[PDB]
């Protein structure tokens, strides 16, 4: 596994090829729930090093993906800084994985902003006067 992997390279390696890899979500804990790669595990970029050091080994084929290439690449840096040898940046991020039609999971990946219409307002006032 090379330091930089494209979205469909990993996608094809996931479905068509052999796994033997661990995908880390470095976007955010909430964003992980919001919508993540199918099989990806929660390791938010700030907690990433500690999380991985506590679980993953340095020779584990790790594929990291963030919101953008900057977050992705920086997270990868933080892991290989912690000694991790096999760490690759998923170039393009989740939006690329999804743009190529890759298998995903999540909560918002299910529920989307839809269903809205509101106009219940009647305009008519009355002001009677003059009485004996």
């Amino acid at each position: 596994m090379e330091p930089q992997s494209d979205a469909h390279v990993l996608k094809s390696r996931l479905e068509w090829g052999e796994p033997a890899f661990t995908i880390l979500d470095v976007r955010d804990r909430s964003t992980y729930n919001d919508g993540h790669i199918m099989g990806a595990m929660a390791m938010p970029i700030e907690d990433l090093v500690d999380r991985a050091s506590s679980s993953l080994e340095k020779s584990r084929d790790i594929y990291v993906y963030g919101a953008g290439d900057e977050q992705t690449s920086q997270a990868v840096n933080l892991l290989r800084s912690a000694g991790f040898e096999h760490v690759s940046e998923l170039k393009g991020g989740l939006a690329a994985w999804k743009a190529i039609g890759g298998p995903t999971e999540g909560i918002i990946e299910s529920r989307t902003p839809a269903g809205a219409d509101d106009y219940n307002v009647v305009s008519r006032l009355e002001h009677h006067h003059h009485h004996h």
